C-alpha cells in the first residue's frame, strides 16, 4: 500500500493565516499583488515549477484587471498529471452582508480565497516530501470574485465571475497541457462546514466525485463529505470542465457558509479540522493514482 502523508492542519491554518494577514486581496490593489509574490515564492520554496501567467482580463463593469494565475508543477514531465485548483483573490464588495452599510467593502476572504490556496500549499509541501505516482500542478487562480455585485442595476452574466480560469481554460500554461482530472477547492475551511455531490461536479465529472467520496469515507471523513447530491453552483470548475474539457470537481460547501460574501469572512470562522478534512481526502486520492 502506498504511504499516504499526514496533513499538517496547523501548517494549512498557518497559510489560511498569511495570505488574510496581507489584507483583502482585491485584484489592482498592492495587498494583491503582495499576496501574489507570496504564494509563487511558497510553491517555488517547496519544490514546484513555478509558471505565472499574468493577463489583462476585462470585468463586469470594463474595468481592466491586472491578473496573475500561479501555477506550481510537480514531476512536470509527466504526461499523467492531476490539477488542484483554487481561487486566490478576494471579493472587493460584501455584498451580500447583513448590513447595506458593508455591501461596497471589500472582505478579508479567509474562507472564501485563503482556504483553498492555503490547504493547497500545505499539500504542495507534502508532493515535494514524497512524490505521488502523477504529476500534480497546484493552480491558484486569479479573478473569481469580481463578477457583478449584487447591488448592479443591469445584466448579471455568467462569465463575469471565474476570469481567471477562463483564461487558463483558453491558454494553458504550457502547449498541450492535460489532466486526468481535477480538483477544485473553494470555501474548504469553514467551522462546521459539510460538503455534497456539486451539480456540475456531477454531470461533467460523476466517477472524480465518486472516487473524492469514496476516498473521504475510508480516512474517516464520511460525516464532512456527504454522499448526497447538493446545490449546483457555477464556479471556476465549470468553465475548465466546458474549455479546458478536465474533468474537474468542486468541493464547496452546503447554502454556502454564513460568512459568504460578508465581513464576516475572517480568521474567527475558520477551522483547521475542516481543513484537515478535505486536505487529507485530496492526500488519498492524488496518492492512490496509478
Ligand atoms: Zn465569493
Amino acid at each position: 500500500v502506498v504511504n499516504v502523508p499526514q496533513f499538517d492542519a496547523d501548517s494549512a491554518y498557518l497559510y489560511v493565516k498569511n495570505q488574510v494577514d496581507f489584507g483583502p486581496r482585491v485584484p489592482n490593489t498592492k495587498e494583491h499583488v503582495a499576496c501574489g509574490n507570496y504564494l509563487a515564492g511558497k510553491l517555488e520554496a517547496f519544490g514546484a515549477k513555478v509558471t505565472n501567467q499574468y493577463a489583462d482580463l476585462i470585468a463586469y463593469d470594463g474595468t481592466l484587471l491586472k491578473a496573475r494565475n500561479i501555477i506550481g508543477s510537480y514531476k512536470p514531465e509527466s504526461k499523467k498529471r492531476i490539477a488542484l485548483f483554487a481561487h486566490w483573490d478576494t471579493r472587493p464588495w460584501a455584498d451580500n452582508d447583513a448590513d447595506e452599510k458593508n455591501h461596497h467593502t471589500p472582505i478579508l476572504g479567509a474562507n472564501d480565497g485563503a482556504s483553498g490556496v492555503g490547504a493547497l500549499l500545505e499539500i504542495a509541501r507534502l508532493v515535494n516530501q514524497q512524490q505521488p505516482e502523477l504529476g500534480i500542478d497546484i493552480i491558484f487562480l486569479d479573478a473569481e470574485d469580481y463578477g457583478t455585485p449584487q447591488f448592479y442595476e443591469g445584466k448579471h452574466k455568467e462569465e463575469a465571475w471565474c476570469l481567471g480560469s477562463q483564461y487558463w481554460s483558453r491558454n494553458p500554461h504550457v502547449q498541450g497541457y492535460n489532466a486526468r482530472f481535477g480538483i477544485l477547492l473553494d470555501m474548504v475551511g469553514g467551522e462546521n462546514s459539510v460538503f455534497l455531490k456539486e451539480g456540475y461536479s456531477e454531470e461533467f465529472a460523476p466517477d472524480i466525485n465518486k472516487k473524492v467520496w469514496k476516498a473521504a469515507k475510508k480516512a474517516g471523513y464520511g460525516k464532512t463529505f456527504i454522499d448526497e447530491r447538493g446545490d449546483t453552483i457555477t464556479d471556476d470548475h465549470l468553465f475548465i470542465n466546458r474549455l479546458a474539457r478536465i474533468k474537474t470537481i468542486d468541493i464547496i460547501p452546503n447554502g454556502f457558509p454564513p460568512t459568504w460574501h460578508t465581513i464576516h469572512d475572517n480568521m474567527d470562522h475558520i477551522d483547521k479540522n475542516t481543513l484537515k478534512a478535505v486536505g487529507q481526502t485530496v492526500l488519498e486520492v492524488i496518492y492512490n493514482e496509478k
